[PDB]
């Protein structure tokens, strides 16, 4: 059973992990490293010498998609596909293996003695306005079932025991919440947070599983093995027992914050707005604890990556609803969902208007992307060049344009003319058949594939690079 | 097991079947006589008397939503969900259970001894080109899987022993037949029709199972029990043990007639096409035989009434997806499959437009529908009062009406601007929430549910009718 200290080995036997001895301040400075890092491909970073702490602080963990395979036993990325036909089934499924105790509850500290200034919370942006918690699994239960959700919500430092909880309101956390106060008012809502869980736990937080069904048990179908826990000290919630550290607390109903500005994966600041208040009562911690941070920016940062590699998961479910898709991407570039390019074998007229709708309405995930582009299958999706030049040899943009007004959009998304409403554009750049286009339409360049595999054969050989 | 006479017994003890025995021409009268009594919601019909045959005809089968219910041994309309729920874990299959011999083989005619001018087909519009079979079970394999389809696919007299094989391109049968000829070029392609079979092979056969899935298979379902079945004498195709008559034969390949012109369940003439030749070397049936036969015509007719029924089906089906979705209708007026209106508990601004989209998207039986009125839950999409009430107090027609271009379309829908290609609309006739107008939207009457519950108690006694 691999825990995330496990997978630290792992990677660093394969020049996947690299050590900083120099001292580096968790404020600004980590993000700069790691922003370079990503952007070229690096490794992950353990930063052992935080300026002014002296637990080490992990970022970068799921910076490439091997990374991200790695974290759920598997070799490469293609592998993502069959967690997605896996994930379909979904729509007697494990509980947690509970422990009676865990490294988790190596060190503890509690009421008065909680000191969140302590820890090297890291500040990303120069006008960010506290230090921000970017990893924490938070933990929750609802009035009306037992499933416990584990989302990963953004938390500001805003005193020694009190973080702002940034759950958007679609989020389990935030639906459990909701409901708690209607069926308890003026009840304190337990929480527990855990920082630096095995891989998969943090994997099966980030994965869309549906509400009905705890993070918990998909990250036990990942591993292959339940999910090992233990109950949290201060109330009935349990949390992965390898975590390096555990934040228990609640929230006082009513008692809200001023959360941000906060840069964002958009890359833009988002603006101030109110968030519930947790209150820590409890710090957990292992022995040599590390702290896993991360950071959003402009694209690409890790969480985008991560967004790709969870993509992969996708396609199989598209593809069950829609055999006729050959590949479905969204780019990073586009904030990890904005954009979306589909390649379909087409089989009628009109076929890239039923694909566009389904795009926008078949999965939730996709529900707010605003452009969705439309191809054939000898274009590769994940190239701008097979894409701009489908759309420039294969459109007339007046007549293959098909826009949507009035439509659901992220209410943060500032392009819109109106909060949480605007606009949809889908592209249909595929071939034209008769009735579509009266003119004769081109015959495209296919390669000879015997060449292709010729070539892929003494590719290594011939040392171009 | 129940076969159908057990089901037109069923059907007589309870009032739904009368036997017609004045003389009554199945050129054109029967046709008129169903019509009326559908019309009327009234009982099936046996004829006892055609002019110029001696076996009954037996139209109207399906005539009400209750004789379908009845008809998969289930009391009312409302079952029917129940069944959409089991047809959505289709997306051990049970075979079918072969007898020796059956009572569908008691009479026998071969060669030239085959002469389809001895059974009472209807002609059922005045210019329709020559009697019409409309309720044949056509039975099919491909060469690839072992699958065996039933359609129902019409077949107009051509001959003695010729009927034109009119199954539309999508169709089980047809893709069966079109791979047939890449894969055995030249050689004849067995087929088989029954006439009659029992009520749950007959509906199972105009379920849209999926082409994977032998329509033999739901009907066991639908049963309770397998699918009897026995093979043809001339081929390895199995068909119902209990069916009236049975046609064997086969298609030659390249042999195709002129077609029609029919009237069409449009209430329009289809013009002349050309379709594959079915040549018929066997027929085979009971002693003292009946004839099941239908028409199509300008709706409501039997199709569109089991249509309705089959709508119900989908409901669940599409729940499973969109739960948002309250009820979701395809009057028959609409031509069956052009016109739905359904109604959801709208959750944000724009969700209409989501739920257009996946109605166009998520199921292939709605891709050609035209137009989608979408409302609130207030409204019974079932009563035009409602939804003309909803459409002109919720919408302002600009602001709120989707029109996408180029989509694809029913090739036999002149109405389009060209052949397999036209428009949809969209009404998005939701109450308004914020975002989406900035006028103060009206508070709705609601009825007190306390009265409701109170008149329903006393309706009957109260005796307005
Ligand atoms: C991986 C990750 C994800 C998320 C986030 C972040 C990371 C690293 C951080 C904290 C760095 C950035 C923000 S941000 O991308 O919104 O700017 N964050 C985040 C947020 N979801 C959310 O409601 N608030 C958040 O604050 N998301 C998404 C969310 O956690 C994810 O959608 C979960 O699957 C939601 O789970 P459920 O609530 O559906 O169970
Ligand atoms: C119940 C019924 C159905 C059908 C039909 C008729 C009836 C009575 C008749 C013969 C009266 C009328 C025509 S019509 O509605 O197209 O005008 N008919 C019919 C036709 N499907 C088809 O391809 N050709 C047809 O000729 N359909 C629909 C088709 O049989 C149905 O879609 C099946 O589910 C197709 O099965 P698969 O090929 O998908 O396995
Ligand atoms: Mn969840
Ligand atoms: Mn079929
Ligand atoms: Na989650
Ligand atoms: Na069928």
């Amino acid at each position: 059973y691999n825990d995330l200290r496990d997978f630290l080995t792992l990677l660093e036997q394969q020049g996947e992990l690299k050590r900083i001895t120099l001292p580096v301040d968790p404020h600004l400075e980590i993000t700069e490293i790691a922003d370079r890092t990503l952007r070229a491909g690096g490794p992950a970073l353990l930063f052992e010498n935080p300026k002014g702490y002296s637990m080490p602080v992990l970022c970068n963990l799921f910076g490439t998609p091997k990374r991200v395979a790695m974290g759920m036993g598997q070799e490469d990325v293609s592998a993502l596909r069959e967690v997605g036909k896996l994930l379909a089934f979904l729509k007697l499924n494990m509980p947690t293996k509970r422990l009676r105790g865990a490294p988790c509850q190596q060190k503890i500290v509690s009421g008065d003695d909680v000191d969140l200034n302590r820890i090297p919370i890291m500040t990303c942006w120069p006008e960010d306005a506290a230090p921000l918690i970017t990893w924490g699994l938070t933990v929750t239960r609802g009035p009306h079932k037992e499933r416990q959700n584990l989302g990963i919500y953004r938390q500001q430092l805003i005193g020694k025991n009190k973080l702002i909880m940034r759950w958007l309101s679609h989020r389990g956390g935030a639906l459990d919440y909701q409901e708690w106060c209607a069926a308890h008012p003026g009840e304190r809502f337990p929480v527990s947070v855990a920082l630096g869980a095995d891989p998969a736990t943090i994997l099966g937080a980030v994965t869309p599983v549906p509400d009905t069904l705890s993070e918990y048990a998909f990250a036990g179908l990942l591993r292959g093995t339940k999910t090992e826990v233990v109950k949290c000290i201060s109330n009935d919630l349990e949390v992965p027992a390898s975590a390096e550290i555990v934040l228990e607390g609640y929230i006082e109903q009513g008692e809200t914050a001023p959360e941000g500005p906060y840069g964002d994966h958009t890359g833009y600041y988002n603006e101030v707005d109110s968030f519930p208040v947790f209150t820590v009562t409890h710090i957990t911690q292992r022995e040599d604890a590390i702290y896993h941070s991360t950071y959003t920016g402009r694209p690409p940062d890790e969480p985008a990556v991560l967004g790709v590699a969870l993509n992969e998961v996708f396609v199989p479910i598209l593809q069950k609803q829609f055999p006729e898709i050959v590949d479905f991407y969204l780019p990073p570039e586009g904030c990890s969902y904005r954009l979306a390019v589909v390649t379909i074998k087409k089989q009628y007229a009109g076929h890239a208007k039923r694909v566009m709708m389904g795009v926008w309405s078949f999965l939730r995930q996709f529900m707010y992307t605003k452009f969705v582009i439309v191809c054939d299958d000898d274009v590769n999706a994940r190239d701008w060049n097979d894409v701009i030049w489908a759309i420039t040899t294969r459109m007339d943009p007046a007549r293959d344009t098909v826009l949507v007004e009035n439509t659901p959009i992220d209410y943060l998304d500032f392009a819109s003319p109106v909060s949480g409403l605007g606009s949809k554009m889908g592209l249909d750049a595929t071939n034209k058949w008769p009735g579509e286009t009266q003119r004769e339409w081109g015959r495209p360049i296919k390669k000879d594939p015997d060449v292709v595999a010729h070539i892929d054969a003494i590719w290594d050989e011939l040392a171009i690079f």
